[PDB]
């Protein structure tokens, strides 16, 4: 119970680091896993492919 | 054998048909079925909450 709590303050701190380093570099993109940028990218290529 | 042929070529005169009027309607759009729809869809919607 005593570690848990803080484990989750640091994590909670260590997310808002990344947060913020996000907003610092790419404050107007999305954050998107593996997966979601495979399907932005071939949506990309067939607009190319139509240009 | 005798009626799958006059199938085949009365399907592929069929298909050109419906391929030549998307070309005269929307020559520069993509066919998309109701799945990929549905994504191009929440991606624009996704991007206009960041705009």
């Amino acid at each position: 119970r005593e570690s848990v709590e803080q484990q989750a303050d640091s994590f909670k701190a260590t997310r808002f680091n990344l947060e913020t380093e996000w907003k610092n570099n790419y404050p107007r993109l999305r954050e998107l896993d593996r997966n979601e940028l495979f399907e932005k990218a071939k949506n990309e290529i067939l607009d190319e492919v139509i240009s």
